[PDB]
């Protein structure tokens, strides 16, 4: 299986920040790992799951398609999915993909790990690096 294990921030961005949208993004999303990923803040920050409808805001479902889940809420909205999927959602958007988070994106591969990118609206605030849970 695929489990978030660290998370580093975009150009700009802080570690904390970057952690905390991803759960509340993986909240919406019904996929085993987007719990991984809950976790992954959990362990890290000691933090709960945000309850949306207590916020009057919304899941957005995840699906494999596209690589990509989310959540909106009265003041921000949030999308995680594939670096591809991500550039591609933040074109929509009319933003753009800074370097430095797809460098953050490339090293999460180079070391072994699959990369994730997290946005809020349009940019990118960090890149996910998650372990396998089975390796060859
Ligand atoms: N909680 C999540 N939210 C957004 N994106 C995620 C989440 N978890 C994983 N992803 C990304 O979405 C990609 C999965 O897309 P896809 O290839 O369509 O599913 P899949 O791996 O084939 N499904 P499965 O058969 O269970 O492995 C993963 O490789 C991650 O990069």
């Amino acid at each position: 299986n695929r489990q978030a294990s660290e998370f580093i921030p975009a150009q700009g961005v802080d570690e904390k920040t970057l952690a905390d949208a991803a759960q509340l993004a993986s909240l919406a999303d019904e996929t085993p790992e987007g719990r991984s990923i809950v976790i992954l803040a959990k362990q890290r920050f000691n933090l709960r799951e945000r309850d949306v409808q207590s916020l009057h805001a919304t899941f957005v479902p995840f699906t494999a398609q596209s690589r990509m889940s989310g959540i909106n809420i009265d003041n921000r909205m949030i999308r995680k999915g594939s670096v591809d999927a991500i550039r591609r959602h933040v074109e929509a958007n009319g933003g753009h993909f800074p370097t430095d988070v797809d460098q953050k994106v490339d090293q999460v591969a180079r070391q072994g790990a699959t990369p994730l990118v997290v946005v809020e609206g349009s940019r990118v605030l960090g890149v996910i690096a998650l372990k396998d849970i089975v390796k060859g």
